[PDB]
DNA sequence: AGCCGTAG
DNA sequence: AGCCGTAG
DNA sequence: GTACCTACGGCT
DNA sequence: GTACCTACGGC
């Protein structure tokens, strides 16, 4: 991959690490050739604080950087052998792009510590805003980040070997909780020294995957990427009633409006969000192949459709009535939700899993009907305990059914936020013919891979760690729903070896619950009561905003008929007032003077067409005005006392139960 | 390898379904049962082994899957006792790309299993038209229409004569390409089955669909549908030269959706070359990012690139929204596009083309815009015009990689027959380097030619010694210098003879083999050089007179309007009482009509101004827009009377789009 | 172990 | 003999 | 995140 | 038409 320099003199000779063959393009046709080289790298690379000798120097990337620089490693590193004195650190500038930037510091430092040392390596300061180094021209990569006669270069200094080994160990290595540390302590929610970088750089990406990729907030349940594929639904007008649009067209508006990634990314959160076996509430109805419980992706995105499900339009519902904050998109041309207005409680209803930097998150999902019971008691009694809460809220509800086995992990999650919760395969022992039984598995426990389970069992058998199985089948079918049957050897007991395969394979596995969400901005492992409470805090803030925002609409619409009412009670005179005026600006003018109105009134009265002179047209207006002060009425009632808001979360809440509540699926067993 | 096998071991009840790839393959998956139905996803097209060699056929690995799937062996091995499944059931997608692929597996049973078809074990299944691939369909629609023993209509492949059968795979199948044409114009329309009429139906199919709508151009606009549909959902977007580019996922997201039922990277790789000023003499596409390079770079993937039209494919989509060319239903029944654009530019030459279709291939060369339409203009002014006078306007090709063409003899038999080999050279100097030495520089390479390509074989060359007298080999391109291609050559020896070996032996001399084939009246057709130009003129002729009765409709509507609103403007006071006193839209509508001896569309028009339409100013705007009405309609009445000054609007346009466009000739022509 | 799911 | 450009 | 199989025809 | 790399955390 390396397109090396013509100059076989290091001294004057460069060599240019950039993130993406996309990048390596542009910078390889705008170099100087004479003594620039490009080695262009796929992406994340190797963390070598974390990885052992062996998969480093198996690692394609790591070995190329090797035989580009031409010095060796550690013992055997000579500094006088280097092809290049000037090794310069190119990615783009985003978070994603210092990430990689930690990753080949840490490389340098623990394999090439003399080449920092001799101030060989150099961080290139291209200009931030742009997509990738991809969406750069070749010449404007060359004019600003490349051409000595322009460039900014800052040149790595190590200053504290103690401190650095310190930083790398902390930020890069195998030790977690340091890292978190690290990351809670700092989090603010010519020449550069090394340890200064790796602080500044990794604190960048932490607190970007922490805020902004991986971990869903509090109020709506949604990451990101969820978050924006729902948004578009609802920008393209993708509802229930209407045809599906092909992914493509969803997934393409998604990635140039709002999301700056991949388009896997985007694809596969979408198909996730449709798979009734992924989300115990799917948030989209899709249209051909989205996979199946045995880990078969769904087809590709040219293929499949989708459109909003009924319960999603509760997630949308009263984002237009200033219910949520908006704010700029990733360039500026564009407007997104900083949160959905959530009508009914989605964290813990479809649950959220994500490996973010210094922890995750592990929510398991929950049967509606419980959910909402539980927010309308919290609603009637803010001192509940997680107790009374748990008369409402049994356990979790797994989209694929199962048992869990007893009530204790369960109890320690959501006073704790913390618990193992066993989750056990619904298995029956049945006959099958001349005295031989069978076990039938119909239920399998919540993101277990069916097929996977099927093959490390049959690992069990050939390998002779299970006695009594004589024949493993997958009879899965759309007719019977999931059915895996182990047959069973005459006379052998068919309960010890199901205790046996829960002991030994995934039919018995753990959901090690983590619950870890955005609270105002910051991530916070919560309890069950917190989860609510926060819900129950966005639901009065929705309805609260909501009821102000349809009281300003009728306002300004009671003032706009006024005015309608003043122009056609007095027509003759409007009409020649309009007439006499040379402009629009001398007929706004004489039409506030003469009849009282305002600038918005003459406006509208401007603006009027002349069918809106008809007979009936008077009396529609002082229907409607009439409507309006009795609405508007309402509305004031509803902002004046802070029971009769909260009556009315409780209401909406119990409509959306009576709709979209259903029967819980996984059964809890007494342990 | 991939075979998800049924569970019954009993061959007699067993079948193998075979499909395109896991998109398919995923839906089949979920809807078969598994009882008795196999499922193996091949990986698209596969081998034609009619025309591949042995150790080619053994060594592909869809083959060896298909063969290990079957049991039974291949030729002279064959066991039809061995077969592992009593039915092998071809479930392509259904369209022409599905119906080639059982082309091509029919082939490969028929040479290597034809016993398997003789018991009649090999059958069709007929999933539903209107869905591109399997993977579209929910797998119960695939069950119940395509899978199901109970509903399903399979066809099984009998074979009734052996003579025909061998005739037919090797006409259809077979590398002798005249048999298959002959075939081709001889049949092009522009239970059981037989396996002659099988592969003659569904190979005319394929062959017809890639010809008239895939791989060769229109002679009047000179596109593809793949272009032709980038190209007019970039005017659907308004994404136009003013406005700012466009995210590349964002175009080819809709232009999939909307227009274009194929791959993604058929669709962004076609944008990316009409926006390479190396592949096309006049660039449709203005792209921002990395749009690949001479060296075969390709370009960045489309979530880093940015497009929107040039200027000069204005001149190819002006006009489209006046009637000037007939719009299609698109694929789905869902959309409209364009069956060809107006092209008020000479595209077809301009650009040229290259397609490989089925039966035949194309390769048109691009020429300089000046020099076409001085020649369209010629022919304007003289029907009767011959290709020699034509050439006195159009040297010859114009590539927009420049370098010289040897000799007139190859432009001249490819301008009068539409055949001919054109000899072409790179631009190379023989230059002087210090102490007595001397280098040949190479500043243009020819059409079409990767630079790194050959430069990499004029190094094998000189490292296998197949070259005398070449010391080094540099690529010293850059932004400033443009192409620099840098071969040393050794003290004393002779630069001259050193640059003749490497015309001989490598592609610094290449040919361009012009076969000017496009799509004439929907069929393929060998043009001369005066035909393009007759079909190009005749376009822009239906294209101006279409225009002009477009533009005499909507003016003569648009003046009945304005003659309403001045006849209301004229009488307002009646107007107003008549309205006033009418109680609904529908009463005053009728006595508007009545009363002012209004049109339907006049009174529409009069209820639907608004207020501010009665000012001064507005009344001025239109009684204006009346008067200068009247002088376009009687402007336009003149174009349409007479055929010479309709004709003399098409030389005035062209010559403007010459002067505005036209630029020097980049290749030269030495005799 | 290597899996879950958003990232390059 | 392998390249060119729309396709699976 | 990126790369390599396949068809197809006509030049070399 | 699809197959292999990486970070990240907790079990
Ligand atoms: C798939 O299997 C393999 C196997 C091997 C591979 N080796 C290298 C690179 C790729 C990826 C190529 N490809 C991905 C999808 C992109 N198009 C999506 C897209 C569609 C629509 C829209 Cl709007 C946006 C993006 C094109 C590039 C491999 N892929
Ligand atoms: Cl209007
Ligand atoms: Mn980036
Ligand atoms: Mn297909
Ligand atoms: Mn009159
Ligand atoms: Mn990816």
């Amino acid at each position: 991959k390396l397109a090396d320099c013509s100059s076989k003199s290091p001294e004057e000779c460069e060599i240019f690490l950039v993130e993406g063959d996309s990048a390596g393009g542009s910078t390889k046709s705008g170099r100087d050739s004479r003594t620039q080289a490009i080695l262009p790298l796929r992406g994340k690379i190797l963390n070598v604080e974390k990885a052992r000798l062996d998969r480093i120097l198996n690692n394609n990337e790591i070995r190329q950087m090797i035989t580009a620089f031409g010095t060796g490693i550690g013992g055997d590193f000579d500094l006088a052998k280097a092809r290049y004195h000037k090794i310069v650190i190119m990615t783009d500038a985003d978070v994603d792009g210092a990430h990689i930037r930690t990753l080949l510091l840490t490389f340098f430092y623990r394999f090439m510590r003399p080449l920092i040392e001799a101030g060989y390596v150099y961080i290139a300061q291209p200009p931030t805003g742009y997509k990738g180094l991809g969406e750069m021209n070749a010449d404007q990569l060359w004019e600003t980040t490349m051409n000595p006669e322009h460039r900014a270069l800052l040149q790595v200094k190590l200053e504290d070997a103690i401190e650095a080994d310190q930083t790398f160990e902390m930020l890069m290595g195998d030790v977690v909780e340091n890292r978190r540390q690290f990351i809670e302590d700092n989090a603010v929610y010519n020449e550069r020294n090394i340890t200064s970088e790796m602080r500044e750089s990794f604190l960048d990406y932490a607190m970007s995957v922490i805020v902004a990729r991986a971990l869903p907030d509090v109020r709506d349940g949604l990451k990101p990427v969820h978050r924006r594929i729902l948004y578009g639904l609802n920008e393209q007008g993708m509802t229930p009633d209407k045809s599906y649009k092909k992914s493509a067209r969803i997934v393409g508006d998604v990635m140039g409006k709002y999301h700056p990634h991949g388009d896997s990314s985007i694809y596969e959160a979408m198909v996730r969000m449709a798979q009734d076996f992924s989300y115990r509430y799917p948030l989209v109805d899709g249209q051909g192949n989205f996979g199946s419980m045995d880990g078969d992706g769904a087809a590709a995105m040219r293929f499949t459709e989708a459109r909003m499900t009924k319960i999603t339009l509760e997630l949308l519902r009263d984002i237009n009535k200033d219910t949520i904050d908006f704010i700029d998109n990733y360039d500026g041309n564009e407007r997104e939700p900083s949160v959905l207005p959530a009508r009914f409680p989605n964290l813990l209803a479809n649950g959220a899993s994500g490996i973010a930097v210094g922890m995750a998150t592990n929510i398991p999902p929950h049967n509606l009907t419980e959910l909402i019971n539980g927010v309308l008691s919290l609603s009637k009694n803010p001192d509940i305990s997680i107790a009374e809460l748990m008369e409402d809220i049994e356990g979790p509800d797994f989209p694929t059914a199962g048992l869990i086995l007893g009530k204790s992990g369960i109890r320690r999650a959501y006073e704790t936020g913390r618990g193992s919760i066993q989750m056990r395969s619904r298995a029956v022992i049945e006959e099958r013919g001349g005295g031989r039984q069978r076990i039938v598995v119909t239920e399998i426990p919540f993101q277990v891979n069916k097929a996977r389970m099927i093959e490390k069992i049959a690992e069990l058998v050939r390998d002779k760690k299970i006695d009594g199985i004589t024949d493993l089948r997958d009879e899965t079918s759309l007719r019977t729903g999931v059915r895996v049957v182990i047959d069973v050897r005459k006379d052998a007991n068919a309960s010890v070896i199901l205790n046996n395969l829960y002991k030994q394979t995934p039919l018995q596995t753990s959901f090690g619950v983590n619950m870890i969400a955005l609270v105002n901005g910051r991530p916070k492992l919560i309890n069950l009561k917190e989860a609510l409470v926060h819900y129950l805090e966005h639901q009065k803030t929705v309805v609260r905003r909501r009821t102000q925002y349809n009281l300003r609409k009728a306002k300004d619409r009671a003032h706009i008929l006024e005015g309608l009412r003043i122009a056609l009670d007095h027509i003759d005179e409007i009409i020649s007032t309009i007439r006499e005026s040379d402009t629009d600006k001398v007929a706004m003018e004489s039409l506030q003077q003469r009849f009282k109105l305002s600038e918005k009134q003459a406006q509208a009265i401007l603006d009027m067409r002349l069918r809106r002179l008809t007979g009936l047209e008077r009396d529609k207006i002082e229907a409607e005005y009439n409507e309006l002060l009795n609405y508007i009425s309402e509305l004031e009632a509803i902002l004046a006392d802070e029971e009769v808001l909260l009556q009315l979360v409780r209401d909406e809440l119990t409509e959306i139960r009576d709709r979209f509540g259903d029967d819980r699926r996984t059964e809890i067993q007494l342990g």
